[PDB]
C-alpha cells in the first residue's frame, strides 16, 4: 500500500504546539522545518513526479493578540493556485523510496516575481500537501496527502517571540 510518511513530526509538533508561523518576502523564504517524507508503495519501475502545494485552513485570517492566535477579519482572496514540482521530478518509484524526499528549494513569497516561488496570504493558515503524479500515464493518475502536523500561519514577521526562539534554536 501507499505510505507517505512525515519525516521529523516531533520536531513539525513542537512548532505546531506553540502555532507554527513561515516568513513570507518579496524574493521569497526557505521554510524551516523542511518538509521531509518517507515513501513505501510506490511501483519502484514507475516514472513519477512529486509535486508540493499549500492549502488554505480556514474561512478567516489571523491576528496574535496578548500572546494567542485569535480571528482576524475575513479573508483575502484565495492566493492563486501555486503547485512546487520537486526538482529530482520525474523520477522511478525506487528513487523516490531509497530515502526521504526533501522539499528544501521550495520558497514562500507574498509577491508574484517568478522564481518558481509559492505566493501565500500574510496572517493565512496553510496545510502543505504533496501530489504523486504517474509519468506517461492516460488516465494521469495522481495521489493526495496533507500533513496536519506542518499547518502553519504566513507572516511577514515573526509573531510569537517562542517561535523566534525555536527556529534559532532547531535551525
Ligand atoms: C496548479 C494546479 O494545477 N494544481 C493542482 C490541480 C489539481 C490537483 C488535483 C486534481 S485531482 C487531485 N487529487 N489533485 C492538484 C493540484
Ligand atoms: C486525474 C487528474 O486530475 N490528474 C492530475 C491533476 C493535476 C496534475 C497537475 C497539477 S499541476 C501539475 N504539474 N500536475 C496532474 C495530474
Amino acid at each position: 500500500e501507499l505510505r507517505v510518511g512525515l519525516e521529523e513530526s516531533e520536531l513539525w509538533l513542537r512548532f505546531k504546539e506553540l502555532t507554527n508561523e513561515m516568513i513570507v518576502t518579496k524574493n521569497g523564504r526557505r521554510m524551516f522545518p523542511v518538509l521531509k517524507v518517507n515513501v513505501s508503495g510506490l511501483d519502484p519501475n514507475a516514472m513519477y513526479s512529486f509535486l508540493l502545494d499549500f492549502v488554505a485552513a480556514d474561512n478567516h485570517r489571523w491576528k496574535y493578540v496578548n500572546g494567542e492566535w485569535v480571528p482576524g477579519g475575513k479573508p483575502e482572496p484565495q492566493a492563486p493556485s501555486c503547485v512546487y514540482i520537486h526538482p529530482d521530478s520525474p523520477n522511478f518509484g525506487a528513487h523516490w523510496m531509497k530515502a526521504p524526499v526533501s522539499f528544501s528549494k521550495v520558497k514562500l513569497t507574498n509577491k508574484l516575481n517568478g522564481g518558481g516561488q509559492i505566493m501565500l496570504n500574510s496572517l493565512h493558515k496553510y496545510e502543505p500537501r504533496i501530489h504523486i503524479v504517474r509519468v506517461g500515464d492516460p488516465q494521469r493518475m495522481i495521489t493526495s496527502h496533507c500533513f496536519p502536523e506542518t499547518q502553519f500561519i504566513a507572516v511577514t514577521a515573526y509573531q510569537n517571540e517562542e517561535i523566534t526562539a525555536l527556529k534559532i534554536k532547531y535551525n
